């Protein structure tokens, strides 16, 4: 029972030359990047709740205020 391992850092022969003592941080800078950058020049499903959709996530927002992380 565990996950969230497999390919994380998944294929880093050298993930492009940069800070070579971090392999971590130069992963979150990428999959926040590429994760935003798909957004950037792009308009499909950009999740923009004004009214009745941001009720909606409002209702996430709440029931994630219980419980943060029992791990």
């Amino acid at each position: 029972m565990d996950y969230k391992d497999d390919d994380d850092k998944n294929r880093a022969l050298s993930p492009m030359v940069s800070e070579f003592e971090t392999i971590e941080q130069e992963n979150s800078y990428n999959e926040w990047l590429r994760a935003k950058v798909a957004t950037s020049l792009a308009d499909p499903r950009p999740a923009i709740p004004h009214d009745e959709v941001e009720r909606r996530m409002a209702e996430r927002f709440a029931k994630m205020r219980k419980e943060r992380s029992k791990q």
